[PDB]
């Protein structure tokens, strides 16, 4: 362990730790000495982007001969400084060009803005008195700070030509100071940590000295800084100031849709999305981007002292280089905007964007000093915004519309999530008690943001992003640690995936520090170049997840703290003034044990131990005294997490004992499980205490795990049915109703259990339950293989094919539309929302999952459809049945310009049809309603009949319409429903009789018409309460049953 004592002091491959904690004119005069160039308004092309301070222009007819020697490739673009605020530049233009402006644009707001902006002109500086002298040598800037306030500004009709230059040059001056404050800090670093460069800059340079910094910032560090000081000459001889920035494709933030027909908000025709949609949809490109995106900020924080305090998707710039033939697509990323950058541990000003502000900046932090932990939060949010983008892109971020705001609305009179309430000094805080818990839950495994992630995001990245966005300022990992783990995983994944460059890849891998410690800790050898190292990459990537689960700390705490006997949680009163407290003197014995276990009985110094814990766990030395306290608190309450984990997994078995065909378990707890568990254990905890919240937190955490086990067992079945035709034979045997031999069932279940491991491998490097987990599940991992094979594979054995899943869902969506009489909205998002929120109550069969708590795995498993395709599948069914219902009533009124107000000429994109199918589907609906009407007559009689329906933990009564003749008898009445039972979905009820009872059954000689209302229709078996009339397509449909 010789590399730990700060061996690489200024390297950019693995920077050192963050150990511990100028005039104004100097910073402006530093960056003001950049090369100047002049070009007219003819090399500039069409405008390409516009902000609040400037407009960017690409330059045609190449110019700026300072470039020909400069950076190869790397197209350029100027930006003219043009203040956009209350249309005052437009007013200045209309006055200068000629004519008189309107009095409507002038009076209150424009004059207010000019009055506010002519003051605060830094007329003291000597740089601002030369910037204005170069652009216009006739204006005397010392009279304009006086004329604005002596006589109020209404001389605007004669001072426009000067006000323009003054204001735009003040904008240029601010943007120049923003870069000077960085050139200063870069020079302060090149002195101490670069001997080769500072032997040719310190000798003699002032402009080359300031161009070298820009070259270093663009090429080495991946920032984006200005390179020249171009001065543009207009057609009317009015010079504007500008800067020569680099040109990217830019703005990793995609555009949203506005027509309302896209079920993921992606604008289908934005032109700039076509490439972004290729990045945010694949797994390899996203794994590469995640590691490429941390480099600039790691460099910025650990090498130089400054920090970047406005991180958000619009501020990151990209460059694609498609690489179609003979090469590969190489993505490049840079950091854009440097408006708020400042030295670390210096005083700061609260100015950011609200959705990305750390919660510890809310009231105060010693006057809000600039801490390094404010930047790790904003990258966790930014990266989570990239992994959930191809699934439900919205205009507002997920953690504020699903996690923060519905919590803020409940337990306070403060629904205002604004910046004025965030910055204010007086009032109720914004992140006080429950909003912090909601934010913590939002990113953990099972929350909303975590429900929206890609299917292919490994568990290591999920855990790391969950640890970077931690509301607690301590116990939050640093940027160096994140860079290490993400880069190591990207390298290992590219080695594993790919089938002369292997040598360079292996050297670049083993040159890291995290990998060298992992090789020392796993007892491994310097790997190879001529050996198949597959199982040695499998171990380095699996040992990198055990440190995210925090397994070494748990193994060190298992040997120190005892488990707090079970007679503590049942034999104590006053449950509001007791709480499991950690001694504070054992959180030190566990740390000593951990140090000895990790170092392997060598003797490190203190700096080496600090560096090692920062590399491996990513915290300070007084920052692991909270990680360790969490672990030993979780170890004290053993024997209560285990009893809870065992109380559930019997609810999961009762679910299959009561409803023997469910098709999912649906991770979110059914809100009734808590009362089952609290009564199962015999507990009585006041719901507002350290133990009531603990119990409600553990019940859901165990239910999510058991639902995950169920889902993996259901995916393995569908994977093993795709191969091994013998498995398919036995599966069809099971489904058809009969039963197979014993050895055939054994082979079937053995194949499914062998496929469980193939399914579990991708996201969890190994099995799902293959870690120390006996408080999460109720079963130690040694007895977990023998539970899934013998017990759980019998629940999920007979699972309906996909066509049946789609048919019953279609028929349950076409009943909700009859149930609710109102019409449907205009945008398909709202149609889906209403139809799928009113579905559990008005449908006979309950859906497998609820609205808002839906996932991509559920849909891809049950329906073979992604989430934005599942929603689009539901909306079309809804709208088409709406059109059918509208045509039926109109055909009824006629003894057709009498359709409702928004169906006379609808766009065939509201349906799924092409433009040629609507005028035929209407004719089909007409030809069908004609028969539905011809049904009615004097002889026929219509009524409803009662059967058993949904199974609530006895059954509901469910009544279905019937139409028959008066001549019919019970003889011919029972035979029809017997023949209907033959096509049931439930394989058990394919052999039943379907008598009609009153429960005294009726004589077969009686008539049916005089009996019609207490009689019900039951299914009895001829050999020996069931609801297996509900599982038929005749009883699930809308049309009435025609008994005939």
């Amino acid at each position: 362990l010789s590399f730990l004592g700060d061996t690489k002091s200024a390297s950019e491959l693995n920077p050192p730790r963050l150990v511990c904690p100028p005039p104004r004119e100097e910073q402006v005069r530093k960056a003001y000495a950049l090369p100047l160039c002049e070009l007219p308004w003819d090399d500039l092309g069409p405008m390409l982007g516009s902000g609040t301070f400037g407009r960017v222009y690409p330059l045609r007819r190449p110019a700026c001969t300072e470039v020909t020697k400069g950076f190869v490739g790397r197209k350029f673009a100027v930006k003219i400084f043009w203040l956009k605020r209350k249309g005052m530049m437009n007013l200045f233009d209309t006055i200068s060009q000629g004519g008189t402006p309107s009095a409507e644009q002038t009076d209150p707001g424009t004059i207010a803005a000019i009055k506010s902006e002519i003051r605060s002109l830094p007329t003291s500086s000597s740089a601002f008195r030369d910037m204005v002298r170069i652009a216009d040598p006739t204006v005397d800037v010392e009279k304009i700070k006086g004329m604005a306030d002596s006589l109020t500004v209404e001389t605007i009709m004669k001072e426009a030509k000067t006000l323009r230059t003054v204001i735009n040059t003040n904008g240029f001056y601010t943007e120049v100071g923003e870069t000077g404050t960085i050139f200063t800090q870069m020079e302060k670093f090149v002195q101490a940590h670069r001997p080769e460069i500072w032997s040719t800059l310190s000798k003699a340079s002032q402009e080359a000295q300031a161009s070298k910094y820009a070259e270093i910032g663009l090429a080495d560090n991946h920032w984006s800084l200005p390179l020249a000081r171009v001065l543009v000459k207009d057609k009317n001889d009015v010079k504007h100031w500008a800067l020569l920035i680099e040109l990217f494709d830019g703005d990793l933030q995609p555009k949203t849709d506005k027509t309302g027909y896209s079920l993921d908000g992606w604008n289908a025709k934005s032109g700039g999305n076509v490439v972004l949609r290729e990045i945010f949809s694949s797994r390899e490109a996203l794994i590469g981007l995640t590691s490429k995106l941390v480099k600039p900020f790691v460099v910025m924080q650990n090498l130089y002292s400054l920090g970047h305090f406005a991180i958000k998707p619009p501020n990151l710039l990209y460059k694609y280089f498609p690489g179609e033939k003979g090469r590969a697509s190489r993505l490049s990323v840079a950091a854009g905007d440097f408006g708020m950058a400042g030295l670390l541990h210096g005083d700061m000003i609260l100015r950011g964007t609200l959705a990305f502000m750390a919660p510890e900046m809310e009231r105060v932090s010693g006057g809000l000093v600039a801490k390094p932990s404010y930047d790790v939060y904003a990258l966790a949010l930014t990266l989570a915004s990239f992994w959930t983008a191809a699934t439900e892109l919205r205009d507002h971020y997920p953690w504020v519309e699903k996690c923060i705001k519905p919590t803020l609305k409940k337990m306070k009179d403060a629904p205002e999530f604004t910046f004025l309430r965030f910055a204010s000094k007086t009032g109720p805080k914004l992140y006080e008690a429950d909003t912090i818990y909601a934010l913590s839950t939002c990113f953990a495994v099972g929350g909303k943001v975590e429900k929206l992630y890609h299917t292919g995001m490994p568990l290591l990245i999920r855990l790391k992003l969950s640890q970077m966005a931690d509301p607690e300022p301590l116990a939050r990992v640093s940027m160096r640690h994140a860079r290490f783990v993400f880069k190591a995983y990207a390298m290992l994944d590219k080695l594993l995936r790919a089938p002369e460059t292997r040598e360079e890849q292996l050297k670049q891998l083993q040159s890291l520090h995290i990998v060298q410690f992992l090789l020392f800790y796993l007892r491994m050898e310097p790997l190879t170049a001529a050996r198949d190292n597959t199982q040695s990459y499998r171990r380095l990537a699996r040992a990198l997840l055990d440190f995210a689960r925090l397994d070494p700390v748990y193994q060190a705490a298992t040997e120190t703290v005892q488990p707090l006997p079970y007679e503590f949680f049942t034999e104590q009163k006053d449950w509001q003034n007791v709480k499991v407290e950690v001694s504070g003197s054992e959180v030190d014995e566990t740390i000593r044990k951990l140090r000895t276990s990790l170092t392997r009985d060598r003797s490190l110094s203190e700096d080496s131990w600090a560096d090692l814990v920062d590399i491996m766990f990513g915290v300070s030395l007084d920052g692991l005294r909270e990680v360790v306290t969490r672990v030993v608190y979780s170890r004290k309450t053993f024997l209560l997490e285990e009893k809870i984990g065992n109380a559930v997994k019997e609810a999961v078995a009762a679910t299959y004992k009561f409803d023997p065909n469910t098709q999912l378990i649906a991770e979110d707890a059914p809100d009734r499980l808590f009362e089952v568990v609290r009564t199962d254990l015999g507990l009585s905890y006041p719901d507002d205490s350290e133990l009531g919240r603990f119990l409600v937190h553990r019940v859901s955490k165990s239910h999510t795990a058991w639902a995950t086990v169920d889902r993996l067992a259901r995916q393995a079945l569908r994977l093993a049915l795709r191969r091994e035709e013998r498995t398919r034979q036995v599966y069809e045997q099971l489904l058809s109703g009969e039963k197979p031999s014993s050895e055939s069932e054994k082979a079937f279940f053995d194949s499914v259990f062998s496929a469980v491991s193939v399914v579990s491998e991708a996201n969890y490097f190994g099995l799902f339950w293959d870690f120390p987990s006996a408080g999460l599940f109720g079963v130690p991992p040694e007895e977990m293989q023998a539970y899934v094979r013998k017990t759980h594979l019998a629940f999920v054995g007979k699972m309906w094919p996909v066509e049946t899943q789609k048919k019953i869902l279609e028929a349950a969506v076409r009943v909700t539309v009859r149930g609710l009489n109102a019409s449907l909205p205009a945008s398909l998002v709202d149609v889906y929302a209403t139809v799928f929120a009113a579905l559990p109550t008005k449908a006979p069969v309950s859906p497998p999952f609820l609205y808002g708590l839906e996932r991509e795995e559920y849909s891809s498993l049950l329906f073979d459809a992604k989430l934005p395709e599942f929603k689009e599948m539901v909306a079309f069914w809804a709208t088409r049945h709406e059109l059918n219902i509208a045509v039926q009533t109109a055909v009824g009124k006629i003894p057709e310009g009498m359709l409702p107000a928004h169906l006379r000429s609808p766009s065939p994109a509201r349906f799924g049809w092409p433009p040629e199918a609507v005028a035929d589907n209407i004719r089909l609906f007409i030809r069908e309603a004609k028969d539905e009407l011809a049904l009615h007559g004097p002889d026929m009689v219509h009524n409803r009949i009662r059967v058993n329906g949904r199974s609530k933990p006895f059954h509901e009564i469910f009544r279905k319409a019937i139409a028959f003749k008066k001549d019919i008898s019970v003889l011919q009445f029972n035979q029809f429903f017997t023949d209907i039972l033959k096509q049931s979905f439930d394989p058990q009820c394919r052999r039943f009789i379907a008598e009609v009872k009153k429960y005294v059954r009726v004589a077969d000689t009686e008539a049916v018409a005089p009996l019609f209302d207490i009689l019900k229709l039951v299914a009895v078996d001829p050999a020996a309460p069931n609801n297996c009339f509900l599982w038929t397509q005749a009883f699930l449909d809308d049309k009435t049953i025609v008994v005939s």
